[PDB]
């Protein structure tokens, strides 16, 4: 592969493609490799590579080493990254400290803002799609996986995509916005509402619309929707700082084509961080693991 | 599976094996750095991994020596966490179709002689010199050859007095038969000369693609070692090195002449290859055969 890549074993699945460890043979550089069957009916892997390329040089954006084809596979070779926030959540006993939640929130809001600044919406915000860096970037949260991403505004005019209804749910359900469940075209607000659920997930260990009964997938999604709509934010966020409710209310009240106030959202959490008297050392819970 | 050792290390996939254990790729969760992790399954009261880790500690700071992050116990395992390095010389040889240019062989020789001299300066002999136990650095240290695996190493002299260990016979055949010195095959206590003779076979292996005592099969380890030994003893150095610069044979003959307790002239051996390198018109620029690959 590429005058240089050894395909290794499979480690998981991303949107529209399995990921494998692999190695830059001459360099000795372990990499991540996403495979799409080159003969697939919906080739999207080179599309995804060009979105990554448009995001190049952004803080917390993964670098693409090589995109191409080999054998019967469109391949994308990515720099290797560390554990997911889900992985780190497990390593930390499925509890993060408030300090770590607020440190993550600041970076995650900014990562979303950056993607939006480059005319895209992510559409799959969840703990599995945020990875810590390696080496000198170990305290940098990366966002990965643009296989569900869409352009929400025209690159020349900045005209926003039009409002659409009766859409089927394309990510998966735990972190989806209310409007996504209701069939509304996703926009910038929905990425941010999903992040709000992710932050409550880290606070609680679970969300109250996990583990619901249904006969079929369609129904399961409908029941998750119903649970989200019928659980007031003040009940969802009971016993946690009011900032988490304020953040979610804000995102839920945004217009479809609104530019979110990302600075207001960061400032909510920063003000909380100041009130709590946490030190400005940028140390996460997992940085204190000792042998 | 996400497996975790020593509280702060993720243990990934197996990448190979070394002396007394398997090696795994991993990650230091707390410091955010990739590492290599060695695991020893303990079968007796006298395990090897902690002993090995102290050898590495004694060598710390040397050029081309990996740093150790942690060594400890977990269930029936000993675990040693190390600085991650790049591909081995055997990996690179395969990647290059089991052909290295002369320039590459001589760049490698210069550094390999130096790594062995450094281990000797710290009062140890390595005892399993082979391509698999030399790794290139990562990134900006990619021009640097590292030496690894001290599981079979031994102290050969006193640190203060330089008193050398005694000559002994009837030793077991430790190491790798392909690259072992003739004295090692004969059961003689290993010393500095034997590390350097092994290096000489490595260099000819790189020149040839294989050594002429590869391929032979036996029922037992002794019979295998013997077939190799006989072929080694019965193949003159000038027949082994036929069609290659005279320096390769001069190197092996020098090593074979050394007395058990002789201090090798490492400088002479380096100069022998450097003089060749320059007479061939090569530029000393750390440009190895694998660095010439285009996109
Ligand atoms: C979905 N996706 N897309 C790209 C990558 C992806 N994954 C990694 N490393 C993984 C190592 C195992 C850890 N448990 C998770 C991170 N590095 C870079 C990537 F782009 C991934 C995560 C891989 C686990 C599938
Ligand atoms: C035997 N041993 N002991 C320590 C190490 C060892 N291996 C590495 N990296 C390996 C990455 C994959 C490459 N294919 C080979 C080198 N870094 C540091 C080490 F100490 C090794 C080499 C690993 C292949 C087993």
């Amino acid at each position: 592969v590429g005058n240089r890549y050894r395909l290794g074993n499979k480690i998981g699945s991303g949107s529209f493609g399995d990921i494998y460890l692999g190695t830059d043979i001459a360099a000795g550089e372990e990499v991540a490799i996403k495979l799409e069957c080159v003969k697939t009916k919906h080739p999207q892997l080179h599309i995804e590579s060009k979105i990554y390329k448009m995001m190049q040089g952004g803080v917390g954006i993964p670098t693409i080493r090589w995109c191409g084809a080999e054998g019967d596979y469109n391949v994308m070779v990515m720099e290797l990254l560390g554990p997911s926030l889900e992985d780190l959540f497990n390593f930390c006993s499925r509890k993060f400290s408030l300090k770590t939640v607020l440190l993550l929130a600041d970076q995650m809001i900014s990562r979303i803002e950056y993607i939006h600044s480059k005319n895209f919406i992510h559409r799959d915000v969840k703990p599995d799609n945020f990875l810590m860096g390696l080496g000198k970037k170990g305290n940098l949260v990366y966002i990965i996986d643009f296989g569900l991403a869409k352009k929400y505004r025209d690159a020349r005019t900045h005209q926003h995509i039009p409002y659409r209804e009766n859409k089927n749910l394309t990510g998966t359900a735990r972190y989806a916005s209310i409007n996504t469940h209701l069939g509304i075209e996703q926009s910038r607000r929905d990425d941010l509402e999903s992040l709000g659920y992710v932050l409550m997930y880290f606070n609680l260990g679970s969300l109250p619309w996990q583990g619901l009964k249904a006969a079929t997938k369609r129904q399961k999604y409908e029941r998750i929707s119903e649970k989200k709509m019928s659980t007031p934010i003040e009940v969802l966020c009971k016993g946690y700082p009011s900032e988490f409710a304020t953040y979610l209310n804000f995102c839920r009240s945004l217009r479809f084509d609104d530019k979110p106030d990302y600075s207001y959202l960061r400032q909510l959490f920063r003000n909380l961080f100041h009130r709590q008297g946490f030190s400005y050392d940028y140390v996460f819970d997992w940085n204190m693991l000792k042998f």
